[PDB]
C-alpha cells in the first residue's frame, strides 16, 4: 500500500518573516498518523497549535495566514510546498513568532530540511483527494480551476506586464512528482515589484525582504546580481505557491489545478469551492502501488 510519513529527526532553522521583518526559531518535528502538518505557537503561555487546514486560512494578503482567534501562523505557503512535494504527511512545526521564516525566498532550504532530518514510513495507508469533475473560482481578471487528471498537474498562466518580459505572458505547467518538484519548482524566489513598495509600506508588510530572499525588480529590472535561477523563476514560483497553498486541503490531490494570475486568496477559494461540491471529489487509497499516481521519494 501507499502510506503516510513523516520525519525521522528533529531538526531546527533560523531566519526572519518576510512580512513581520521578525527573527524566528523553526523546529520540525515527526508527527502521529492523521495528523497532517501543525503549527505550534512555542513563544505563546499557553502553546497554540493551529492544524494547516483550509478551513483555518484567515487572512491572504501578500502570504496565506492560519488564524485560530488572535493566533495567527503567517506565510505558510513555502514550507507547505516542501512538505507536500516531498509527501510529508504529518509532521510539527514549532515557531518562536507569528510567521515561518522566509529562508531564500523558495522551498530549496525546507526541501534541505526535510531531507536532512530524513523521512519515516508509518503503517497507515495515505488517503488522497481525487478530482471527479470540474470546479472553478473566477475574481475579477483572476480564475483558479481543478479538472481531472491521474497524477497531479499544475498549470499557471500570468501576465505581469513588466519590461523583463519583453511583453509575453509567462505560462508553465508541472507533472508532479517529488523528483519534479525538487527539480523544477523548489528553488523558485518569491518576487517583488517596486511599483508596489507604496502599497506594502501602507500596509506594513515585506519588512523582512530584500535581494537576499527574494527577486526585487525596478521600473527596468532584476536587480539581483546574479540574476534568475530559472529564465521562468516567476511563474515557478506562482506554481510553488500553488502547491503549498493546496496542500492546506489537507490531503494529496490527484487532478490538475490551472491558475490564471491566481494568488492565495483565490487559491483559498477554489478549496473551499472544492470542498463544498461533495460530489465533485472523492476520497481513495491504494492497496496496490503499481497503481499509485503519484511519485513521491523513498525514505
Ligand atoms: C505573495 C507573493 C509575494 C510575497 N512577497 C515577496 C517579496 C516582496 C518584496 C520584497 C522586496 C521588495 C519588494 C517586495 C513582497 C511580497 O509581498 C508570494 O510569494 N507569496 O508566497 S507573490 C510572488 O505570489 O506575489
Ligand atoms: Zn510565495
Amino acid at each position: 500500500m501507499i502510506k503516510q510519513r513523516t520525519l525521522k529527526n528533529i531538526i531546527r532553522a533560523t531566519g526572519v518573516g518576510l512580512h513581520s521583518g521578525e527573527k524566528v526559531y523553526l523546529t520540525l518535528k515527526p508527527a502521529p498518523v492523521d495528523t497532517g502538518i501543525v503549527f505550534s505557537r512555542t513563544d505563546l503561555d499557553p502553546v497554540v497549535e493551529i492544524p494547516a487546514r483550509a478551513e483555518n486560512v484567515g487572512e491572504t494578503t501578500m502570504s496565506t495566514t492560519l488564524v485560530k482567534g488572535d493566533v495567527k501562523v503567517d506565510t505558510v505557503e513555502h514550507l507547505l510546498s516542501a512538505m507536500a512535494g516531498l509527501g510529508i504527511d504529518n509532521a510539527y512545526v514549532e515557531l518562536s513568532a507569528s510567521e515561518v521564516p522566509i529562508m531564500d525566498g523558495s522551498a530549496g532550504p525546507f526541501v534541505f530540511l526535510i531531507q536532512s532530518a530524513g523521512l519515516q514510513e508509518q503503517e497507515a495507508a495515505k488517503k488522497f483527494i481525487r478530482i471527479k469533475r470540474e470546479v472553478s473560482v473566477e475574481e475579477g481578471d483572476k480564475r483558479a480551476v481543478f479538472v481531472p487528471f491521474d497524477g497531479f498537474k499544475v498549470s499557471f498562466e500570468i501576465d505581469f506586464d513588466h519590461p523583463v518580459f519583453r511583453g509575453r505572458t509567462q505560462q508553465a505547467s508541472v507533472d508532479f512528482s517529488s523528483t519534479s518538484f525538487v527539480k523544477e519548482v523548489s528553488r523558485a524566489r518569491t518576487f517583488g515589484f517596486m511599483r508596489d513598495i507604496e502599497y506594502l509600506r501602507s500596509q506594513n508588510l515585506a519588512l523582512g525582504g530584500s535581494v537576499e530572499n527574494a527577486i526585487v525588480v525596478d521600473e527596468n529590472r532584476v536587480l539581483n546580481e546574479d540574476g534568475l535561477r530559472y529564465e521562468d523563476e516567476f511563474v515557478k514560483h506562482k506554481i510553488l505557491d500553488a502547491i503549498g497553498d493546496l496542500y492546506l486541503l489537507g490531503n494529496s490531490l490527484i487532478g490538475e489545478f490551472r491558475g490564471f494570475k491566481s494568488g492565495h486568496a483565490l487559491n483559498n477559494q477554489l478549496l473551499r469551492t472544492l470542498i463544498a461540491d461533495k460530489d465533485a471529489w472523492e476520497v481513495v487509497t491504494f492497496e496496490d502501488a503499481r497503481t499509485a499516481p503519484i511519485s513521491y521519494m523513498r525514505p
